[PDB]
């Protein structure tokens, strides 16, 4: 059995902590060989809540949860953290504007990356789903001196898969043949699914659908399948967000299948002429702790607009939050 | 390599449901070398729930579902099922007494278990989590002629896990380091944790803890579980008991560990005395996808008192169901 690692949650007592914290503790995320000690966080108000969490984990008697702590102070959840993942943001209430939600964000992701860089593992893989998860990664990297930026991630797992479902469903062949799909750009709506380098069974995905749907019904549906969801449960898609938040860590530490790749919102370095510092969902491929973006990719006119489009806006919300002074 | 097994769930809109449904697809039931096809069963309103469900499973893109179908006619749900694991069941009404809830429940059992009989496998292996679940258990395979009434049982596994948790907690060892655990009877407030046989590291477990805690504080802690996590969370333990649930199906179909046993609700066939048919939590071991009472143990006074205690209330609750002319 290799050694235990630190996994720090935020948002711990939350619908994503709910669906993901279980799957963790079993070894889906890092390995059935290995141990792993959760560290959950929360607010003050939270703290009870978390309290019954933690009791249903005990309750599933899982041989490889090794160690299992809540607290309210991030220094505690992040001390000696090997991986971080930050799913508590601030939440929208009655007469809270877009700015108002910015300036809580700012003061959570600028607290939670001063505590990761004070007290986490030098090498402490950080993936954000809080939303505005781009941004907040951002927040989160620019207050972690001391901390390698490129571990700093957001999530677009969830739109990635999302948009292999529908790929599967449209050309009716099993999911697990779909193969390159990439979406890029922010966690928003003006998301990018690329179909241009994906493929079906090893064939062109673009021999097999046409370019009407591509446009008029496979972009607006993946982009609305949360709120599709919420209609017809009644609630957010917390489980397959968290199976995506999962994916995301998981192919990261251990790696992405040989001539596929996956998508991952990480801080920008001129790839693709794409502003560097902003964290953008690009195709990555990875191995043991390391990726890499899949640089080359013939980009077509139809992708580009898209690309800079998505890039213009995380580029604003950057100068949004630079006004604020939160980096 | 493996052809698919057909897992047939009911109340798949429920809590349960949403915290068991992402794990089975992902291998985590049946091996992650079994492709499953889920049939998932709902009430009319719930179908459009249900459907979130659906959309929400796709979206994880899972090698291993190779089907997904829902339905609200327990004919289709059930038709060549392997595995049936009835989570739905009566829910609590206001104003309605005990006795109503069983007349609701009559009717649902009564229809699955003739379902059952009429489409599924005939070695479908059914798991019955819905409450009282060793009495619907009952109505089920009472009405399920032509099936094996031994492919009929229910759950105690949360019960289970969460003695051995408490045990492991008390003792300051690992919980992959206790074994022999056993829950006797009724899945109720009567159901006895039993650690006269329990190891932990190998050590029986009554030498390393005394009668008095077991008696006053063992017991009463693992029958108050439930509650304690709904006045913490402010909701049912829905993920540790989908954890049960899975653990359940698993050892059963893949095989108990060598040394050790586990607990399961299954009609009694005169095992240390109890009444044949009522389903109870008897310590199990099993093989090739069939269990086996572990019999021999010694059942001193203690015990025996509280075995026969629990056995008595599911003769009372047979008797309740069979005045309502249900089996
Ligand atoms: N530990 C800490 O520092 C903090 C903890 N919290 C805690 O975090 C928890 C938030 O829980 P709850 O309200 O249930 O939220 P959820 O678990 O449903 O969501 C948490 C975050 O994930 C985002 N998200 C992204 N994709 C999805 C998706 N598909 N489905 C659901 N959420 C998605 C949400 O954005 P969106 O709003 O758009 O859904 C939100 O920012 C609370 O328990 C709160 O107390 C809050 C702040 C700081
Ligand atoms: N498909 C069908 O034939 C039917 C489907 N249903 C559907 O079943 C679903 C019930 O869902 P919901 O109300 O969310 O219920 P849950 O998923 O939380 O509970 C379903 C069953 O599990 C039992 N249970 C046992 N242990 C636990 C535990 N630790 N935590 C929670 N439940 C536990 C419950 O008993 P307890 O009540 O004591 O918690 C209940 O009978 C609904 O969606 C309903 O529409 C209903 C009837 C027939």
């Amino acid at each position: 059995m290799k050694a235990p690692v630190r996994v720090a949650v935020t948002g711990a007592a939350g619908q994503i902590g709910y669906s993901l914290l279980f799957r963790i503790a079993a070894g889906e995320m890092l390995g059935k060989d290995q141990p792993v000690i959760l560290q959950l966080l929360e607010i003050p108000q939270a703290m009870k809540a978390l309290e019954g969490v933690v009791m249903e984990l005990e309750d599933c008697a899982f041989p490889l949860l090794a160690g299992l702590e809540a607290t309210d102070d991030p220094k505690v959840a992040f001390k000696d953290a090997d991986y971080a993942l930050l799913v508590g943001a601030a939440p929208r209430k009655a007469g809270m504007e877009r700015r108002d939600l910015l300036q809580v964000n700012g003061k959570i992701f600028t607290e939670q990356g001063r505590a990761l860089a004070e007290v986490a593992k030098k090498d402490v893989k950080v993936l954000v789903v809080g939303n505005p998860a781009n941004t907040n990664a951002l927040i989160a990297y620019k207050n972690a001196p001391g901390l390698n930026p490129r571990n700093f991630t957001a999530m677009t797992r969830l739109d990635h898969n999302r948009a292999k479902a529908q790929l599967a469903k449209k050309t009716g062949t099993g999911v697990d043949r779909i193969r390159r799909m990439t979406v890029w750009g922010n966690h928003s709506s003006t998301m990018f699914p690329d179909l241009f380098h994906a493929e079906v069974d090893g064939r062109p995905a673009l021999e097999l659908v046409d370019m009407e749907w591509y446009e008029k019904v496979f972009i607006p549906t993946v982009a609305q399948r949360g709120a599709a969801i919420i209609q017809a449960r009644g609630a957010s898609s917390a489980a397959s967000a968290a199976n995506a938040a999962i994916e995301h860590i998981r192919d990261w530490a251990l790696g992405t299948p040989e001539g596929d790749w996956v998508s991952m919102a990480v801080p920008s370095q001129g790839e693709y002429g794409i502003p560097e510092g902003i964290v953008y969902s690009f195709p990555v491929t990875a191995k043991d702790g390391a990726y890499r973006v899949v640089e080359g990719l013939e980009i077509n006119e139809f992708a580009r607009k898209r690309m800079e489009i998505t890039a213009q806006e995380l580029l604003d919300e950057m100068e949004q939050v630079k006004a604020l002074g939160l980096i």
